[PDB]
């Protein structure tokens, strides 16, 4: 199994809402744009052999545009308990997060050209819940949507509330850009009627 640390990436409203009717209820191409630099930024040097992995629950699998997947230039994995089958041309399915890490280790690492850098959990609500309970999850890359938009799916942990202030801490913007690479919009950003912000949250293992 594991070695390295997991990163969770999410776009939620101040009330923890993350979905509605199996899609992510807003229109943000600058915020969708950010999910890509994050999810695929491997340091210039290692950039030769190293590729990032995004992990996802099947619904999200589904919820991702036909045109958009499999997410390019990242090993794509899907977590589905009842691994029925899986259409793909080199995309895995794993019974859990745990099985998924064992599948990547076994598969890569060894007699491979392909090495993994950073491992991401992109969702959904079900997979988010299991990564939050994983001893290896230490960081949350969160976009905050400052609107009380109607959702039917919620982030399972109020990580930003007082109840969790001795475990998750909001890091400095400078260390947010230092972790991604690229320069990232400081403050409040407004695109399509909404005000949002980029935060990086970290916990100690
Ligand atoms: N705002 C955001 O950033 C954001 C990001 C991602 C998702 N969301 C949204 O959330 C919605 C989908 O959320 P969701 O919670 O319903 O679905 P999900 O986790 O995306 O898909 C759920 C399925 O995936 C598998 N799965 C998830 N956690 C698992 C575990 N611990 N062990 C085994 N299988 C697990 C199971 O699949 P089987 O049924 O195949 O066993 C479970 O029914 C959509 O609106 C999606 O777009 C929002
Ligand atoms: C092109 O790549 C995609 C990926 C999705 C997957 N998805 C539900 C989604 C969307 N935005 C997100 N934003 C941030 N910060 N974090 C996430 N975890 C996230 C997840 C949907 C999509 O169609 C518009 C395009």
């Amino acid at each position: 199994n594991q070695q390295k640390s997991l990163t969770l990436i999410v776009a939620l409203t101040t009330s923890y809402g993350i979905g509605r009717s199996n899609s992510l209820p807003w229109k943000l191409k600058k915020e969708i744009s950010y999910f890509k630099r994050v999810t695929s930024f491997v340091p210039t040097f290692d950039s030769f052999e190293s590729m990032n992995v995004v992990l996802m629950g099947r619904k999200t699998w589904e919820s991702i545009p036909l045109q958009f997947r499999p997410l390019k230039g990242r090993i794509n994995v899907v977590i589905t308990r009842n691994e029925s089958l899986d259409l793909g041309n080199g995309i895995h399915s794993a019974k859990s997060l745990d099985h998924a890490l064992e599948l990547l280790y076994r598969t890569y690492g060894s007699e491979s050209s392909v090495q993994i850098n950073r491992i991401f959990v992109i969702g959904g609500a079900q997979l988010y819940k299991a990564a939050m309970d994983h001893p290896k999850l230490d960081r949350i890359m969160a976009t905050i949507i400052y609107k009380d938009i109607h959702c039917d799916v919620f982030f399972p942990l109020k990580f930003r509330d007082k109840e969790w202030s001795s475990v998750w801490k909001k890091e400095k913007h400078s260390d947010l850009e230092s972790w991604v690479g690229t320069k990232v919009p400081h403050g409040k950003i407004n695109e399509d009627g909404f005000d949002y912000e980029f935060e990086m949250w970290t916990r100690d293992l």
